[PDB]
């Protein structure tokens, strides 16, 4: 039937995006995070505690979006070249889980680990926020799809990949921003930079798909969106109330959590659900500095 070829462009931004995916490309081995014990052992217990937690948490996000996510959502698409990105962005969630393992190493004794996974396995949060997302994965293991399914189903993984992450990724910046445990912060900064090109170009894919939908469906559509939006933001509540109160940071974790959920809603081409709060400076920080564009030996 159909040979991807390149040389005929299929839409206007895969190839695009096909060349950002790549040229991002990165694996655990390039970053050293054994110098990190320094500041690792100056933490205390609750701080150890939910930097595994949100860490383990993150692990499963990354083995559903990549074992499950793409391969459903891609193995659908007519566009072959859509469908390579695709393809590349699970491996990539795939280099993402793993990271997560290299830094564990460093950090945690075997029986550690152990706890860590056994603690994500049996999380009832975490069953619920994935199952949710999974189930729209789900939907799309059977020979055809319609439009409607397909749209919903890059709503839930740009809502995974935009969104969900955040009330996670907050912790290891917020500590990077300060000094603490700074390769790991550069690992996580990389995984961000893959993570948000992925969120923006499922939500292109979503929005040519809406353009197609009846405008009926379109309502269905919006409406259903909505209630997924807060549905998972009820959950992303519980889960930064019980993650992070034993650390005092709450309500921060909270506003970083809207303000993303709000780039997601802008990735599908939807207006912004929270009003513009500013985001924890020492975060901030983090985010800017700790990158592995900055880690280097200066000729000078
Ligand atoms: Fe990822």
């Amino acid at each position: 039937m159909r040979a991807v070829n390149w040389n005929k462009k299929e839409d206007d931004f895969s190839l695009m995006f096909w060349k950002q995916n790549i040229a991002q490309f990165w694996t655990e081995e390039e970053i050293a995070v054994s110098s990190d014990k320094n500041t690792w052992v100056q933490l205390s217990k609750e701080e150890q505690i939910a930097y595994k937690r949100v860490l383990g948490g993150l692990t499963l996000l990354d083995t559903k979006q990549g074992g499950e996510g793409m391969p459903l959502v891609l193995v659908h698409l007519e566009n072959l070249q859509a469908k390579s990105v695709l393809a590349f962005m699970g491996a990539m969630e795939e280099v993402h889980a793993k990271s997560y393992s290299h830094i564990f190493t460093t950090l945690a004794t075997e029986e550690e680990i152990d706890d860590i996974f056994d603690w994500v396995d049996n999380h009832p949060l975490l069953e619920k926020k994935a199952g949710i997302i999974t189930s729209y994965y789900r939907r799309l293991l059977k020979p055809e799809v319609t439009k409607k399914e397909l749209y919903m189903a890059m709503v839930a993984s740009v809502f995974l990949e935009s969104y969900l992450f955040y009330s996670g990724f907050f912790y290891p910046l917020y500590l990077a921003g300060q000094g603490k445990l700074t390769a790991s912060g550069e690992i996580i900064n990389l995984i961000i930079r893959d993570e948000s090109i992925h969120g923006v170009f499922v939500g292109i894919l979503a929005q040519q798909i809406f353009a197609e939908l009846s405008a009926e469906e379109q309502q269905e559509v919006q409406k259903e969106t909505q209630e997924l939006l807060m549905e998972l933001y009820e959950i992303e509540m519980a889960y930064t109330e019980e993650i992070y109160t034993s650390i005092g940071l709450v309500e921060d974790v909270n506003r970083f959590v809207r303000y993303n959920a709000n780039k997601g809603l802008m990735n599908l081409g939807l207006e912004p659900k929270f009003e513009e709060e500013e985001i924890n400076p020492i975060v901030l920080n983090g985010l800017r500095t700790d990158t592995k564009n900055h880690d280097f030996f200066s000729v000078k």
